[PDB]
């Protein structure tokens, strides 16, 4: 029983790491999508100046 518990823990370890990696990529993509949406205003202000 203990060995099966440890085996299950070991098997589930990579899932958490990959989930964290996916969250990292998702939030990075969200930030860069926000930049894509905000791009016109920055250049508009610079052009105005």
């Amino acid at each position: 029983e203990l060995e099966t518990a440890r085996k299950q823990q070991q098997s589930l370890q990579p899932v958490a790491l990959s989930w964290e990696k996916y969250q990292k990529q998702e939030r990075q993509l969200a930030d860069w999508l926000t930049l894509e949406s905000l791009l016109p205003l920055w250049f508009a202000q610079q052009a105005s100046h």
